């Protein structure tokens, strides 16, 4: 009857309110966090938390590698209509780099995500959370109706 610790596809309003309900804004950054299915890249996990320094919710994507869960490539900063030609020229190169790196990353991650759950992938998720200095006691756990239904997470309990 155990519920996975991974959220399913939840919306941005719900993410903010879950963090606020668990008092993320009166605790250090990463003291409170949640883990959810990525809404952009199936097979990836996204860690959402509150960044005290910027007063915003931030997100970090993880995917399976041969070594276990690792951080995915991160995208360059979004275009701003105030951008100069220099910013936009750099963005072109950085976006191509991101897309190439993310395409390779997802192709490997999806294959591993699809493969049989010998379950020892779960330990590597905890390791990467520790390396990122997420307070594991601050993990927000989903309710049954909000938990991920991905078969890979059935024993992520």
């Amino acid at each position: 009857s155990k519920i996975p610790i991974i959220f399913g596809l939840i919306n941005s309003y719900q993410i903010h309110n879950l963090l606020e309900q668990h008092n993320a804004k009166t605790k250090e950054s990463k003291a409170v966090f949640l883990i959810r299915d990525s809404s952009t890249y199936p097979g990836l996990l996204t860690i959402s938390y509150y960044c005290q320094e910027q007063d915003i919710v931030k997100h970090i994507r993880f995917g399976l590698t041969d070594k276990g869960w690792k951080t995915a490539p991160k995208p360059p900063h979004e275009p701003l209509k105030s951008d100069s030609p220099e910013i936009k020229e750099k963005y072109t190169l950085d976006k191509i780099k991101f897309e190439r790196k993310m395409k390779q990353f997802i192709n490997t991650a999806k294959k591993l995500f699809e493969q049989h759950i010998r379950a020892e992938s779960f330990k590597t998720l905890i390791m990467e959370l520790k390396i990122h200095e997420f307070n594991l006691e601050g993990l927000i756990k989903p309710t049954r109706s909000q938990a991920s239904q991905e078969k890979h997470f059935t024993d992520y309990v």
